[PDB]
């Protein structure tokens, strides 16, 4: 009663300092059934919801809350009490975001809609997409928020993900054209703050979308996947031309000055490795920015170093065979794809150091994983047979 009373008061209270703190209790709580209990949550959703329902920030903060709590005790999560808490997004979702597929679409809009990216369904589900552009003007906010908790629970109730939501990997998006980021000086800073949002929030959505498809392994989903990220390495380099003609800009909360504000990666997506060259240097410049950070941000954390080190050590065979792809083009050797390759050999060999450099293989307990390595290492080096060689 004592817990429920001061949740309810920091639901109430005025000031917004610690008020999201009274949504992480209530998913704190609503994890203690995690094993007539749904007397006491439908009280406090109730109060939640009186209390957040007309706050969009919130309500994302609300979803992460349950994405971060399906995600932690995933394993052995209650199926029955999950769903009698979470059977509202699977109505919610489609009828928020995914919009009709009509090719008569107007209104009035900046800039057309025009349902670029279309995916490897030609024409299978036309009547589904994702209409983020009269969206922008069920908020923008909470678009990607909504699709984890929707792929974390379709996993929970079907193994594979994909019986559920495989047409959401190949849907359109309704962008404009980007031939008119050449012309950004028409826009004078009327149309340009406009777009930056919206190219922004397809960046974060391809970056979901990525994320959440690519763990799954299936005949055909990986090349969408890698498509995907052409896709994403395109828009991000249309986004650096459209960005260095704005003096200044505040994106929403969610050229590496917005490194914060783009949706965090998981690192489960470090095993589409086992491509071009510029898919490369973005996946090697994130696993590097985490490297120098954890082995010296809120998913990755909740893995202990070990857990890492473990991760990291089962992609050592990919990144040698890069590497010996890297000396045989160099030995056998265009200014941008030079400039390229060699921010590739950089990060090949930042992300080595980083790993051998690790102060826990001091502890005898890590013996295994360091003679693991230098095993794949040496057996790189000549045709096999390690044997359990001597250390030295």
């Amino acid at each position: 009663d004592d817990m429920h009373m001061v949740i309810r008061k920091w639901l109430s209270s005025s000031v917004p300092n610690h008020k999201q703190m009274g949504i992480i209790g209530a998913v704190t709580m609503m994890g203690s059934v995690a094993l007539e209990c749904d007397g006491q949550l439908s009280t406090l959703l109730d109060l939640v919801g009186f209390c957040c329902e007309q706050t969009p920030e919130v309500l994302a903060l609300y979803y992460d809350e349950l994405a971060n709590l399906i995600e932690k005790q995933k394993g052995n999560l209650d199926l029955q009490l999950l769903d009698k808490f979470g059977k509202s997004l699977v109505e919610d979702f489609p009828n928020d975001f995914v919009v009709d597929l009509s090719p008569t679409v107007d209104g009035s809009f900046l800039f057309p809609v025009k349902s670029l990216y279309n995916l490897d369904e030609d024409e299978t589900q036309g009547a589904i997409a994702i209409n983020l552009l009269p969206l922008v003007s069920v908020s923008p906010i909470c678009l990607s928020p909504c699709f984890r908790l929707l792929r974390l629970y379709t996993g929970e109730q079907n193994n594979g993900s994909l019986e559920e939501i495989d047409a959401l990997l190949g849907c359109p998006l309704y962008l404009t054209d980007l031939e008119v980021e050449g012309k950004l000086d028409s826009l004078s800073k009327q149309e340009r703050e406009f777009l930056c949002s919206l190219l922004f929030y397809a960046l974060n959505w391809f970056r979901e979308v990525v994320n959440a498809f690519c763990q799954q392994q299936d005949a055909e989903m990986k090349g969408k996947v890698l498509t995907r990220l052409q896709n994403i390495t395109e828009l991000q380099n249309v986004l650096g031309k459209c960005l260095a003609a704005t003096p200044g800009y505040v994106p929403p909360p969610a050229l590496q000055s917005y490194r914060p504000y783009f949706r965090e990666l998981d690192l489960e997506v470090f095993s589409v490795l086992h491509l071009g060259p510029a898919e490369l240097c973005f996946l090697l410049d994130d696993m590097c920015w985490k490297l120098e950070h954890v082995l010296t941000f809120s998913h990755l954390c909740q893995r202990s170093p070990k857990e890492v080190a473990v991760c990291v050590v089962k992609l050592l065979k990919p990144l040698c065979n890069h590497m010996e792809n890297m000396h045989n083009y160099f030995q056998t050797v265009n200014i941008q794809e030079y400039q390229l390759m060699s921010s590739c050999y950089h990060q090949l060999l930042l992300a080595f150091r980083l790993l051998f450099a690790w102060s826990g293989f001091s502890q005898h307990e890590n013996s295994n994983l360091l003679r693991s390595a230098l095993q794949v290492l040496a057996d790189r080096l000549k045709p096999g047979e390690t044997e359990f060689l001597p250390l030295e």
